[PDB]
């Protein structure tokens, strides 16, 4: 069949069947993202995105005929591969200096890039070399993603995640009964692990100040139990549904990282500190925009990029991670669910744990 060039018109399920491409291009891609070059970046990862989409593996360079994203710079990539077994320019860059410090700095949490960067011409290569460094001070933010580095590095799975729901429910239900959580994010696609717990809170019978102040007396309820670990509740500042580098207008939100201990897990398996450090998203929204909180929650990142970059190239729209628009008509449109939203866009639905790209 002839597919669509837009990931929101693809059906991408976490079974892969080119791990092997997409890795080494999300490598690249990963690359380009850090060496400060927005470009390239977005033919690596739309490429690698497509790919995760077919439902075999890529043999010969001639199956690669049709499918789009694909340009001659590329494919010499996919080359490399079919006729090797490895990416030489990817199996280069994992050994490349410059990467594997940034990966290895920004992969704690408060380390930017900008921050990632400073460090890396001061010399430094190694974050074992670096909190120890008697010199320079650290954000609260960075202390945090150091001080817990090892447990949040160890990812977390579905039981570690579920102990964390039912964390958010016992909590945030002591402040409103209505209250709607749903587990959102990657975990909400059908990863088994990821980085973070994604959740998405809302209630219908909310004024607008209950909800203005949920997200703080929480807080400071598992602060009043010694669970929370760390703390940064971003007023809600969004409310024209936005196109460009805006992160600048969100719902409110607020960035975390509890104690779970490992007594309230309900995993198979039988260590000191009986807890466990783990990042967690929290994010509150009138009730009448669950519809796309929910959707602009819970990704992938690619996908969403795609799916309002369809909304607006192709359909006259603007999706926001709050509302959608309809230039033409100039009017607000909208819904009750993800489901009718795709309806809205003249797309064919996708289900959540089909938008893995
Ligand atoms: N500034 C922003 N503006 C709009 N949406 C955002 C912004 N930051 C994050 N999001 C949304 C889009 C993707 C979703 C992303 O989160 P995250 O990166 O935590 O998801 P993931 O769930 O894919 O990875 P992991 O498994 O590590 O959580 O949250
Ligand atoms: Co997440
Ligand atoms: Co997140
Ligand atoms: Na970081």
């Amino acid at each position: 069949k002839k597919i669509s060039q837009y990931a929101c018109q693809r059906r991408t399920t976490l079974n892969n069947y080119n791990q092997l491409f997409t890795d080494a291009l999300d490598i690249l891609a990963e690359n380009d993202e850090l060496r400060e070059n927005e470009g390239s970046c977005l033919a690596f990862m739309r490429a690698s995105s497509v790919l995760k989409s077919l439902p075999f593996p890529i043999t010969s360079m001639k199956d690669t005929e049709g499918i789009p994203c694909l340009g001659d710079k590329v494919k010499s990539i996919i080359e490399g591969i079919i006729e090797d077994g490895e990416s030489s320019e990817a199996k280069a860059v994992l050994n490349d200096e410059r990467y594997k410090s940034f990966k290895l700095f920004t992969s704690v949490f408060g380390v930017g890039l900008k921050t990632a960067e400073k460090w890396f011409r001061m010399g430094f290569r190694t974050l074992s070399k670096i909190q120890s460094d008697k010199s320079l001070r650290f954000t609260q933010m960075q202390k945090a993603g150091f001080l817990y580095y090892e447990d949040l590095v160890s990812c977390v799975n579905r039981p570690e995640a579920e102990a964390v729901s039912m964390l958010v429910k016992e909590a945030v239900v002591t402040f409103l009964p209505d209250a709607l959580v749903t587990m959102t994010g990657g975990f909400r696609r059908g990863k088994m692990t990821g980085h973070d717990v994604d959740f998405l809170i809302t209630s219908p019978e909310a004024t607008e100040d209950e909800e203005q102040q949920l997200l703080h007396k929480v807080t400071d309820f598992w602060k009043q139990q010694g669970l929370l670990l760390y703390c940064d509740i971003l007023e809600s500042t969004f409310e024209q549904p936005s196109r460009k580098v805006d992160a600048l207008d969100h719902f409110q939100k607020c960035f975390l990282i509890l104690k779970l201990d490992h007594g309230r897990v309900h995993s198979e398996k039988s260590e000191g500190k009986g807890w466990k450090a783990i990042r967690v998203d929290l994010v509150m929204c009138p009730y009448d925009r669950r519809a796309f909180a929910l959707l602009g929650w819970t990704g992938s990142r690619q996908f969403e990029r795609d799916l309002r970059r369809y909304a607006t190239h192709e359909r006259k729209m603007m999706l926001d991670n709050h509302a959608l628009y309809d230039r033409t008509k100039r009017v607000f449109l909208e819904a009750e669910s993800e489901e009718e939203i795709f309806a809205h866009l003249g797309l064919d639905y996708i289900e959540p744990w089909e938008r893995n790209a």
